[PDB]
């Protein structure tokens, strides 16, 4: 299925076509309303591991840009919150828009921010990435909020790689990119159980929304703007816009791990 994308005629409203699942009972994105989420005092601490994450390339996938790590150890972890067991990361990538009001695929009181990153971690007991998102409790994703201010210090190292990776296919090395740069001070949360937010849509992630979010300045996300959907030697076409809107939050609750 190298079919879908974010535009007129392939967007998120005819995503259903194919994967009718874009219309089930656990959807992401969602609004996340602050005053109907209630504090869950049973949630234990979460436990973001970094220290040892081995980073391995970045890849332009057509849709967005995904730094990629070494999984094949418990280097990178997350446990801990509303999780059971062990979950590693995988890859992180963003969702952002062609304008600084847009960008960000969850929404807090309506409020839409400038982007998303999205910290992908699968449940070591299934074994491997391809296995855990066939499970309802496959995924874990760190989702963490941009708006535009003051540069991200820590973010400029993959801003400077993205000329190198301009089209659909392209990859370049990225070794030694320590994603603990990219993390607010507060690990305050929200977390309800969701789905990818691009095909296939399974229904396999454990969200994990922080409140606070990171400012990046307005060259930072400039640079992710001039990126492209499509490949060499094909119509440019500027990779912005590559968010999906609120779904229905349907029978779900939303949690708070603060009060
Ligand atoms: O689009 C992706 O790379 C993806 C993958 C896994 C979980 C969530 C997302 Se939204
Ligand atoms: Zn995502």
């Amino acid at each position: 299925s190298h079919h879908w994308g974010y535009g007129k005629h392939n967007g998120p409203e005819h995503w259903h076509k194919d994967f009718p699942i874009a219309k089930g009972e656990r959807q992401s994105p969602v609004d996340i309303d602050t005053h109907t989420a209630k504090y869950d005092p049973s949630l234990k601490p979460l436990s973001v591991s970094y220290d040892q994450a081995t980073s391995l390339r970045i890849l332009n996938n057509g849709h967005a840009f995904n730094v990629e790590f070494d999984d094949s150890q418990d280097k990178a972890v997350l446990k801990g919150g509303p999780l059971d067991g062990t979950y590693r990361l995988i890859q992180f990538h963003f969702h952002w828009g062609s304008l600084d009001g847009q960008g960000s695929e969850h929404t807090v009181d309506k409020k839409k921010y400038a982007a998303e990153l999205h910290l992908v971690h699968w449940n070591t007991k299934y074994g491997d990435f391809g296995k855990a998102v066939q499970q309802p409790d496959g995924l874990a994703v760190l989702g963490i909020f941009l708006k535009v201010g003051s540069a991200k210090p820590g973010l400029q190292k993959v801003v400077d790689v993205l000329d190198s990776i301009k089209t659909k296919g392209k990859s370049a090395d990225f070794t030694n990119f320590d994603p603990r740069g990219l993390l607010p001070e507060s690990l305050d949360y929200w977390t309800y159980p969701g789905s990818l937010t691009t095909p296939p849509l399974l229904e396999c992630v454990t969200w994990i929304v922080l409140k606070e979010p990171i400012s990046v300045s307005s060259e930072q996300v400039l640079k992710f703007r001039k990126l492209n959907f499509n490949g060499e030697g094909e119509p440019e076409e500027l990779m912005v816009d590559n968010w999906r809107p609120a779904q229905p939050l349907k029978n779900r609750q939303i949690k708070a791990s603060f009060k």
